[PDB]
């Protein structure tokens, strides 16, 4: 069985890393054979994933922020037009909401 | 030494993975013994990752066809204001343009 066991073990382990999951334990990581440089090939992927996945979390925020800028440049403009192009700056207004709506919705999705 | 050999392969697979690197091919595909669906678990984790990239892509996609709309909105109302606005116009403009930059930016960073 002990032939059988660690080719079941490693099997689980690629599962748990196709499915994103960066919380499951490498089996094996103590080794000094060649199953345990294996192991230790795994576990160093794994934790590239890791790394990438927070990578991208933080350019997301950053994006975020560098456009609330010209969202918030409008509708400060916006605010001090005339009576008489009330319908102008209305729409622009509209706008703004929908712009925002999206960046919403694309943290939502990876979110 | 013919152990040594899809050890020393399989190794050289795993770093490919770990550098973003999914054009590399994955040996010994081919086997039936427990090698063999070793090999094709490495596969299946490479195949994955290409598939979430080409998914990101279109999703990029997506979100800038989105948020031309509310840009373009905005030229075309600005442009039918008053003169005595005309500045006010202006500021809006120069804004929408910012906002372009930085999604520009983004999908550079990706691409």
């Amino acid at each position: 069985s002990t032939i059988t066991r660690p080719i079941i073990e490693l099997s689980n382990t690629f599962d748990k890393i196709a499915e994103g999951n960066l919380e499951a334990e490498v089996p094996h990581q103590n080794r000094a054979d060649e199953i345990g440089i294996l192991a230790k090939s795994i576990e160093r992927l794994r934790r590239s994933l890791k790394q990438l996945a927070d990578d991208r979390t933080l350019l997301m925020a950053g994006v975020s922020h560098d456009l609330r800028t010209p969202l918030t440049r409008i509708r400060l403009a916006t605010e001090m037009m005339s009576e008489q192009d009330g319908y102008l700056a209305e729409s622009i207004n509209k706008d703004i909401e929908e712009c925002n709506a999206i960046i919403e919705q694309f943290i939502d999705y990876l979110r």
